[PDB]
């Protein structure tokens, strides 16, 4: 139970320890480091050094090269790492297996993206040459959930690197196993000690400590959005900008001229996928009066074949990732059952799943009243809410009818309505009849309102880890 | 003494107002409103109407000309808006004048912006497009200050508009009165009743009521570190995002090889300019040891022929805000004095300037200490430190010294020691033989560090005053 | 009966000028000076001195400034060059209007875009800066058809004088009086002399010496195909680029599910605007069998109640140009009716319209053969081929089919079918559920094939009338 | 002696051949295939193919992956490559390994750039959504020299592919072997058949069927004014679009205050590289006055240090590519002893050198007239003018006085007349205080005047193999 600080594994300063557990049978099997404020403190310095040293002495293309060679490392480690992040997380081999084939895509395409990060000449008064240059903030702080280990830490610290910036890495206590063993890659590419630095630790301890550390130049948070206000205004006290990756109550509009047998498959994997344990996951389904009843069905008919059971057995479902979370959704089904609310369909778990897993069957409910508790706030679990819509402006009514504006799915077959619809949606990402089937990589992600702000992922991300310098000549 | 909500003069909800203070004399010459809770609801109301409606239904290029009039109107009441400026901050009247010329640019500048704010569309999967919309956040508010009340609404509230945004301004309580003109020309010009929106008060009750509001969507502030601390915590309540312009120790550095006779009036201006009342000021200036006793007696020439009076009669240099920001300056010249700080050379107040007015004469302090007080808080008054460097290597570590990084300036005629240390030098605008070319309209302005975070002016500012929004259509 | 050269108007070399013929009498009302080899030289040098006079000194912001003001006194010139316009080349009164007005809007939008022309800064080797500076060609040729003298002069000068250019333009000898005006209106707007030189004669004399000089750092061209060549060749001598505008054979895509309420007059104005005498005009219309005959019929219906007459009378249609032109239209009609391809329906030209004039009715054709002249060449008159498709195949096989790939028009309200085919039609514009929108100021314009190359109009023109100066620094 | 054809080496159409000389030794070793029509017509449908099937269905982010392979494949035989270049052009082993490293960045550059060629969305009118999208142009040619067979194979078909095209190369019959070698590694690679076809022969054969040829969408040429005139013109009877990458007389710009012992050096390999063959070489060199003779002499040192041999020798300088080009340079040589022009210093051919061989020695002639043929023509050998200028007036007029203009050299330490001379030079690239630096595959290529026009490298060089299309969405 080490910390990757300067380019070593190191002891934790107050030597404790954190257990990491399989929620596939809820038994520990591994330790992580408990990181605190000189834990921090050490990595911030280490980053430092090597922001203003050799990492910070290389060229974009150099630092290019490095990120491809680490980008190839995961590449050939795929089934290592997927194993790793499996076991650590709870989901399917085949999600896990699709994480690491996505991480390695995060580090490829910014390995293209770093000297290609161009700056501006702008014109001004005569005998004046202006020009102006992106450089990296400096020391980048990444706070990284549990629900994707490997995909946003790619998506954060691929960027950040790119970028040109020195990184401190706080992963989440609850999975981050994968996380450790990346930052041996990166070693292993190129990457000078120091330039990325991993602490593990509890959210509280080195989470908190990282925020409120002054040697920070830049923090990207992705979590619970109470989390993120709290980095926020911890951050604020170095005055110190903060990226917010929060959570989201995503929409899919479904309209009566759309091709349900492909959008059926679509909407349940939206959902289901990692178990519902995703902030851009399509947690409604907004269904226009015409074909209400019919997808319903469909839908019900897919929930009732799906099946939960341990990560290795590979099914449409692993176990949540504790039991706390597995409670969270024990409430939201719990309270809309009390109030009547209809569940359509269900999935099952496995007879010979662990009991002392956190194993929670995908829900599809109906008739969710838009005001309820279930259709406003986030689950994070497989349940999916549906409800009716008379036309488009009840769509919009509806989709933007949340406090969160993160992704929106779109299905139908007028193009004119596409288009327009995608415009009046409160959301980072429209998908038109479809789902973010790609990794996304290339697409640039961010909420609005209470799903955070800014955005990372796609080449948007480079202008979030730089910051403009405007350089004004006079030469007559 | 009224609000200026929904396109039409508005009484304040609890009809009580606050004093207007003519700083050359000291003596209340007007009343504004003391907006309160009640005040900036019904401001956030109109906007979102506004930016729903109206506001919201004109493209582009249909705002660009509603910005182009609006860029027009303010040209033409030049003298007006100087004079109440001029009236209200104290500034002489030459600056005042070049004041409201710099809003004209701003206004003129933005217009031609709005239509050609382009978003991308980005190469994905085969059946794919994929596009990139620069949308509007909704209702931005604004805090602007009492030092540049026209500049800054200009660089804020014109890139707002240019945006789309629908805007919700608190002004300074010590200087707001050309603001307030200046909605009048906006209607005139054409803007629609609700999307600009006045609410002038107290920072501490009408500032704090736009920065907790949860019906703004951003939030662009300029003022002091410890103001914009709180805005920033206060407004992650809801995940607002808040651009911090703050305050400064902007350096001017200077080479043996320097031509100082055109560098010597630059020096001066730079920290004499509106009473030294700049965030960007020139309040220090660093001298290589071979010309560095040379240009402090060349300095001293020229702070002892600096002329302090009233406003009106547009001297070298004007009264401060008020006695608060007075006694503040005091306190760094006794604390100076006290540590045996020499003043090389400072101005006199002309004799006829008010006794009741808040006058205080530029001065010149050499041998600073780069620990010292003087050299690492901003004073906001009209006080440059001088100090001496050895090398390259110093003058960049004396720059970078301060919790500050805003502007830096480089007087050398050496061209590759130019861009080397433009390139070194932590701040968000760097100034080769020159220092803020005037008005620096085209040019991105913003900090690092405790100087804040985000950028405004230039083109870049329209970044900040959108969210993209990515489109992602599967049409196959 | 003058040229504009160096900012004053002075007689040809050779004193024989050319007749200015009205169209809707064929009688001369006018004269225009016969440009020959030394007007060339004079209007070349006075733009040369003007690039590296007064005009070149100007900054960008100060470029647009002019613009603006030139846009201002088209404005207020509507009526006054509307009515030469359609004196000039015999298009109805409201059609010179919007030319008119059209023209006002392009050096309105580049008047805005002047000083955002931005460059870039490049990631490099380290203890290096690079730079990208985007500078006006110099001097840059503007040969303009008769067909729209307005609209593309502003289209290319407007867009040359935004990047920097000083302009030498040889406008057609059959339509070029407006053109002379705006000349003054450019003048009296604050245009250096110089800038702007108008050189009118015939192409083979002033046009060809225009296309020879190695004076001219860049050629835009727009007319047919065979000129086209003639000048790219001639201008190959000098190395000289030239940006080629030519004809096309745009079609009109329509389906089954389109809307043929909202698609019908769009279908008729897109071929009878301007008599057909337009390079991206509506030629064919390209129909799903389905709705083949019904449409041909509404077509029919259509095209029998339109009116031509003289241009004052201000109907459907004016005349067409010239003799030459006439005569040509009723070879592709004759050649069409031997072949057995049969008339649907006609246009009327009123009783009381001059036997003098050029006049043509409108023209639809039906069962027109894919491989046919007609819908394989260019008419230039208002003559519309219609035919029929089976399926999207078949429709991109047809639309993809001719030498020509400038616009395209796209009716149906399958969303996915509308970017399907648009990512497969060959042509510079796509069109969705409409046809030409809309002005199209801000839409970059150009083709591909035998409809030439290069764009021009919106924000994309300017790179084509700028050369890319990169500038390596090397400073350690 | 094969073409490379639809992924395959098939035989001439007429299967004769053309002999390939090492130019060290004047004598045949291999032989190429003599290309003519009937091989141009099956390599342009082969490429079209590709790009209609294949090649074209691939994703940007999937053509990159292939040019990353091939980086990595070129070098892996970097010797091979190194070894077979210089036995072909002539060049020392030391600059042809550095060729085939400048061939694996240019691939591994493009590698990266090709997701990340973006278009636009451009705001317009209500109820419209406008997008552009940049495509490829389909089949691109390219005529590929024998100074830098793969550095520009790289720049040229590096970008291409990027951009989505597919290629026919038509290389040059004085040196093309190694572009032989390439293609097969590309098909290592994992290109697609056809996407890449390599045709060998005499340009008056292969290179005119290639330009004269309607399939093509695109040329890429590199060479001789005189042949770029007659491509141009060859192209424009299809409406093809051509890049001239032609030759200059690029001038290095020395001032009294500059660096000598960091120009000298630089002075020389830039005239001195390949043998002065090549279209960017510093064949001027102006002095200013009080450092003309010290420089001049200090030349004069180096240039008599020079040794000419064999290529496999190693040495400052090689053979030129045959006795056409070595009669070229002689005749220059003669006019200008014959004029009185005084040859300050010149290098050194070994005694020993095979008589058989095309050897010059580097010469320096100094007090050349610039109205001279010497100091106005490209002599495409080792052979530099120098001449003085009295201040910065001249030396812009001297340096912009000859019809050429590619890249020009400022050697000075003032920084202001750095960028001032900067923007007043008449050159796709200015270098400071360098010359051309190293590869500068990042640095956007090209000229004005008689170099050429168009701009290749860089990522500027991707809108050159695209073309943009814009679509106009109606959607209300
Ligand atoms: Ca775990
Ligand atoms: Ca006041
Ligand atoms: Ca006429
Ligand atoms: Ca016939
Ligand atoms: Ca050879
Ligand atoms: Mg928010
Ligand atoms: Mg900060
Ligand atoms: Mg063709």
């Amino acid at each position: 139970a080490k910390h990757f600080i300067a380019g070593e594994w190191t002891l934790p300063a107050q030597l404790e320890t954190i257990p990491v557990v399989d929620p596939s049978d809820g038994q520990p099997f591994a330790t992580i480091a408990r990181g605190t404020a000189p834990d921090i403190e050490r990595a911030v310095a280490a980053a430092r050094d090597a922001f203003a040293g050799p990492w910070g002495a290389a060229s974009a293309a150099e630092r290019g090269r490095v990120l491809m060679r680490l980008s190839a490392r995961v590449t050939d480690s795929i089934e290592e790492l997927a194993a790793i992040e499996a076991r650590d997380t709870g989901k399917p081999l085949k999600q896990a297996r699709a994480d690491a084939a996505a991480l390695a895509r995060y580090f490829e395409f910014y390995a293209g993206a770093a000297d290609k990060l161009h700056g501006e000449t702008l014109p001004y008064q005569a005998g004046y040459t202006v020009l102006t240059v992106r450089e990296p903030h400096g020391v980048t702080g990444h706070i990284v959930p549990w629900n994707y280990p490997m995909q946003i830490f790619g998506r954060s610290v691929g960027a950040a690197l790119a970028a040109g910036n020195a990184c401190v890495v706080k992963p989440a206590e609850d999975a981050c196993l994968s996380v450790l063993r990346v930052a041996e890659l990166a070693a292993e590419a190129g990457l000078p000690a120091g330039a990325l630095n991993i602490v593990t630790g509890y959210g509280h301890e080195a989470g908190a400590a990282l925020a409120r550390h002054p040697g920070i130049d830049h923090i990207s948070f992705t979590g619970s959005p109470a989390t993120g206000k709290l980095v926020t205004q911890m951050a604020a006290e170095n005055h110190v900008p903060v990226t917010l990756e929060l959570g989201g109550k995503s929409p899919q509009i479904v309209f009566a001229d759309a091709d349900l047998d492909a959008a059926l498959p679509v909407l349940v994997s939206a959902i289901v996928q990692n178990g519902g344990q995703t902030c851009s996951a399509g947690s409604r389904v907004l269904i226009e009066r015409a074909v209400y009843e019919p997808l319903v069905e469909r839908l019900a008919t897919a929930f009732n074949g799906l099946r939960v059971g341990p990560s290795r057995a590979d099914l449409d479902c692993g176990p949540l990732i504790n039991a706390k979370q597995q409670q969270r959704v024990w409430d939201f089904l719990s309270d809309a059952q009390h109030d009547g609310i209809p569940m359509a369909a269900h999935g099952q778990v496995v007879a010979d799943a662990p009991e002392s897993g956190f194993y929670q069957a995908p829900a599809l409910l109906r008739d969710v009243p838009p005001s309820h508790r279930l259709a406003q706030e986030e689950v994070f679990g497989p349940v999916l809410a549906a409800m009716r819509f008379v036309d488009e402006d009840e769509a919009v009514a509806l989709a933007n009818g949340t406090p969160y504006g993160l992704v929106a799915g779109i299905w139908t077959r007028d193009g004119a309505r596409q288009m327009r619809l995608a415009r009046r949606l409160r959301a980072g990402q429209v998908f038109i009849n479809n789902y973010g089937a790609g990794g996304g990589v290339e697409l640039p992600f961010g909420g609005v309102g209470h799903s955070g702000h800014g955005r990372e992922k796609g080449f948007e991300a480079l202008y979030g880890f730089t910051a403009l310098k405007t350089i004004a000549i006079r030469h007559g």
